[PDB]
């Protein structure tokens, strides 16, 4: 069993997708995949335990084919999705990763993989 640990960080320190990928592989992990309802419960209640409020962090997902759809960077399979309303969109032909919105609702978004953001771990 693999650990989530958050990265919640001020836009200095924010990352890409591919940066997030690397850093969480150099510590021997990947990128958190949410392969389910209750992996989902286990990272909403991380965000709460440590007060990590409205912020966006980058997950594994990351766009695969028209054959495979979405995959996770981990290699596990993309079962469960929890898209946002009118989500994937790839807004402009350009978002091929996807981001989680760490509020209640846990719901992901489509965007561009050069964009920096926030980034959760699985250890
Ligand atoms: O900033 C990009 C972002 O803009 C809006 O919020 C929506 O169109 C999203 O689908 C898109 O990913
Ligand atoms: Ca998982
Ligand atoms: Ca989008």
């Amino acid at each position: 069993s693999l650990c989530f640990k958050l990265y919640a960080k001020g836009k200095h320190e924010k990352k890409t997708w591919f940066e997030s990928r690397d850093f969480c592989r150099a510590l021997g992990g990947d990128l958190a995949s949410i392969n389910n309802k209750e992996e989902q419960q286990t990272i909403w209640r991380l965000i709460t335990a440590s007060g990590s409020y409205h912020k966006l962090f980058w997950l594994g997902l990351t766009y695969g084919s028209p054959s495979e759809g979405f995959t996770w960077s981990d290699g596990s399979p993309v079962s469960y999705e929890n898209w946002a309303y009118g989500e994937p969109n790839n807004y402009q032909n350009v978002e091929y990763c996807g981001e989680l919105k760490g509020d209640p609702t846990m719901s992901w978004n489509d965007i561009n993989c050069e964009h920096l953001n926030n980034w959760i771990c699985q250890i």
